[PDB]
């Protein structure tokens, strides 16, 4: 019993976790197998930001400007390569500690954890969601770019994010371990603000899902509704639209508690309409959407 | 910018995981040098848990039925002795993965990180606190005993928490690495009710100083207070009594931010007497108590 925002246990990325420099601005690598990777703007200089040409900076730049530290030994570069916004730094030594992974890119509502790092060196592990306006609520400081984004099944990591900036509002943009950032964004020092942050209502009716499963029952009532009419409230809540999809991948959840999916929803029509009149649920006073249902079911039958 | 529910990075202690069976009970050990720690209670069978008695239990048993195995290697035991409500089995080989570490009992209010195990292998990381009634609100199936809370300052890991088992209102009680319950519990299947869970105020003022920091200032007011007066309204709210040692605590948030302390204690008595008005403070429409101002500080400056 007991539900928390939980992330994967960390070691297999703190294992990978290097630090870049090149001339004066340092932050993390990601080091898989002989390639470290990293965010492309660690060849600029904070007033490069405003309109940085990458391609041309990047020429004035050869294997022995990029320094890389692993703990406390240098790594040998052998090539660089950019691909979109990251650069490949390709070393001589393979990582000893590659653990088995994948690149992955992620659909807004995924959630996965983020190891925090300065310097090369891991700081936290935190839960994040890709939130629909491709934006991830994190808590990153200057340095912190290159941190990275992943997901474990069992033993294969797949990576799916790495961070690069902070927009104007707080908020962090990032790209995949491919270089392309999600959502519109650009790695340049410029306005860049986010669209509207809905909910991502398919995870908030997973987590009621994972109250109902921890005894916190008060919200559930004696209605049901329709795809269209949920979706009608769910439109004006921003909340994401509900598909079958969703219906479908609650499937799991509605068989374990015996609420049929529908019911849920009625349920959550009913909290949008008239709150939670100072009550709480798995210990919040808001609607949480940053757990998937498969991170209920997960976290609910104790996969390790 | 940014500010999360932040665990420390989990592999240094997945490096001391392992699996302890004696007979049908399974559960997690720590292993430390060529120690493994683990709750007493693997000795027991479910319907032993009615009224054991530890020492009587124990002398059914020999060093050949603890079956300690680390990842996929059985551990040789040779030696085991019970302190308090912990076994300490000790093995025949020196985990090779021991990090620096130091076994420390924490005081309520104190926050820590959980690396929650099931046979052995770490399924999740979570930050938790030790709660004014000696409990802590965790996430723990069966056979999570014996997964471990933790801190760490830079390379030593401070051991504080071992889980031992869930409180009929779905609350974890657990002890420190030397077998110690905190708080009044034992290691039985009988009524055991947790006392009042008051707020951690200290904490919740940490927090309100993390949202200013992070541009959430909407509850910032005209007002100031002094200590009697802000306890009388604590009490009011079941929240801890606000101490000069709190205040001093509170030292270097107040210096960051420019807010004296009394002057945040007359924001939190607002914030307690009108509540929040359906407005949010760093994502929560509630008052968080499970940062303490060193992870304020921590988190706020990205310490690794
Ligand atoms: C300071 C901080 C806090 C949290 N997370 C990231 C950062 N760092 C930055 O944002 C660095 N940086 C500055 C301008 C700019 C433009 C584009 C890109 Cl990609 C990076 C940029
Ligand atoms: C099932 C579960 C979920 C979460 N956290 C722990 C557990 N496991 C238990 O509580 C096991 N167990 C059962 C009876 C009993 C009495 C005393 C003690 Cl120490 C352990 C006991």
């Amino acid at each position: 019993s007991g539900f928390r925002k939980m992330a994967f246990p960390s070691g297999k990325v703190e294992g990978c976790m290097v630090q870049v420099t090149c001339g004066t601005t340092t932050l993390n690598g990601l080091w898989l197998d002989d390639v470290v990777y990293c965010p492309r703007h660690v060849i600029c200089t904070s007033e490069d930001m405003l309109n940085p040409n990458y391609e041309d900076l990047l020429i004035r730049k050869s294997n022995h400007n990029f320094l890389v530290q692993a703990g406390n030994v240098q790594l040998r570069v052998i090539g660089h390569s950019m691909q979109n916004c990251v650069l490949k730094l390709k070393v001589d030594t393979a990582n000893p500690k590659t653990p088995k992974y994948k690149f992955v890119r992620i659909q807004p509502g995924q959630t996965f954890s983020v190891l925090a790092c300065y310097n090369g060196s891991p700081s936290g592990v935190y839960q994040c969601a890709m939130r629909p306006n491709f934006t991830i609520k994190g808590s990153f400081l200057n340095g912190s770019c290159g941190s990275v984004g992943f997901n474990i099944d069992y033993d294969c990591v797949s990576f799916c994010y790495m961070h690069h900036m902070e927009l104007p509002t707080g908020v962090h943009a990032g790209t995949d371990l491919e270089g392309n950032f999600y959502g519109p964004f650009v790695d340049r020092q410029t306005a860049q603000a986010a669209g509207t942050d809905t909910t991502i209502t398919v995870n908030v009716l997973a987590w009621l899902y994972a109250a109902v499963i921890n005894g916190d029952r008060w919200f559930l009532n004696r209605f049901t509704t329709t795809l269209n009419d949920f979706n009608l409230v769910a439109m004006k809540y921003n909340y994401e639209p509900l598909t079958q999809d969703h219906v479908d991948i609650l499937g799991p959840l509605s068989a374990q508690t015996g609420i049929a999916v529908l019911d849920m929803c009625a349920s959550l029509k009913e909290l949008l309409q008239n709150g939670m009149n100072g009550r709480t649920i798995l210990g919040s006073a808001l609607l949480e959407d940053e757990f998937t249902p498969f991170d209920v079911v997960r976290q609910c039958s104790g996969v390790t």
